[PDB]
């Protein structure tokens, strides 16, 4: 509740819009987010908390914020733009991303004889490929700024109107000690198979448990939004992850991208690639096409 001037945004130059998601995020219209321009109209997202309000979800609230303010500025991440904090409930303002998230993208753009571009898609590999490699630099980014995320999926990259790829939730309260590994989303999202080894059997996270989960996104993308480990339940998940069996290649995916894959599974952390070889490696692809 103290004030911080260089955070501090007027809520009335706020107009709360419809609900994006469940704290919970609303969009919103702001007036004068740059104060050079006062009345110019941007679009942004408002996390605030929901009617519930325990004094843990204010704190984590609050802990978010707090990293917001410390993890600066980066094309590929959903950057802090502003907060309410006094006379009234706490918002936390971010960068709104047109598109959604990077899951639902991929899904709503799958291939599909009218014109003459009956076979062609939305989706082209390159742009695949670019999507990967804009989460490895926002990654790389948040690695650099001792930032894990501890549950990076494609569900957490949000798509700006431009297909820019922002990594979202990164510095968030995750429970970490109570995870209910059984737990299903309100989607059908099993988050426990996104975990490394050693955060699933030992609560232990790195930058390279987040390089196993970005690795399960690679996954994602070249499925085009498919679900991981299709068909396991998460009992057979727990014995088939001590067994070490990985994902098969997905179809239409050339073996560059399977290997780097593999490489994000390797069962000792050590032994997988850091974000910045991985964003190196996906710019070599990237160029390439
Ligand atoms: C604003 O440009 C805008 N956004 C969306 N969709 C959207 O998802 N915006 C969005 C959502 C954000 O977080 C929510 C909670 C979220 C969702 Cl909805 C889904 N998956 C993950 C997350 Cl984290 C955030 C943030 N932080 C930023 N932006 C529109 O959809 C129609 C429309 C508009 Br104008």
């Amino acid at each position: 509740l103290p004030l911080d001037p260089l955070w501090e945004f007027p809520r009335d130059r706020l107009v709360l819009g419809k609900p994006l998601g469940e704290g919970q995020v609303v969009r919103a219209e702001a007036f004068g987010m740059d104060p050079a321009r006062p009345d110019q109209a941007s679009t942004v997202a408002v996390k605030m908390l929901k009617d519930n309000a325990s004094d843990k979800d204010l704190a984590d609230l609050v802990s978010e914020m707090e990293v917001m303010k410390l993890i600066g500025r980066h094309k590929n991440i959903i950057n802090l733009l502003g907060v309410c904090t006094q006379e009234g409930p706490l918002y936390v303002i971010v960068e709104c991303a047109a598109k959604g998230n990077l899951r639902e993208f991929l899904r709503a753009r799958r291939p599909p004889p009218d014109g003459p571009r009956s076979s062609e898609g939305p989706l082209s590999f390159p742009v695949l490929v670019s999507c990967a490699y804009q989460v490895a630099r926002g990654m790389q980014y948040l690695e650099s700024r001792k930032c894990i995320h501890r549950d990076l999926a494609a569900r957490n990259v949000l798509v700006t109107e431009d297909n820019v790829m922002k990594i979202a939730d990164f510095g968030l309260a995750r429970g970490v000690h109570h995870i209910d590994y059984y737990k299903k989303t309100s989607n059908g999202r099993l988050p426990v198979k996104w975990m490394a080894p050693e955060a699933l059997f030992d609560e232990v996270y790195t930058h390279q448990s987040d390089v196993w989960s970005f690795g399960i996104l690679l996954w994602e993308i070249f499925t085009l939004g498919g679900s991981p480990y299709p068909g396991i339940p998460v009992e057979e998940l727990f014995s088939l992850l001590r067994e070490g069996h990985r994902m098969d290649r997905p179809p239409h995916c050339p073996p560059e991208l399977y290997g780097l894959m593999r490489e994000c599974w390797h069962a000792a952390p050590s032994q997988r690639p850091t974000f910045k070889q991985l964003v190196e490696a996906l710019d070599k692809v990237l160029l390439a096409v």
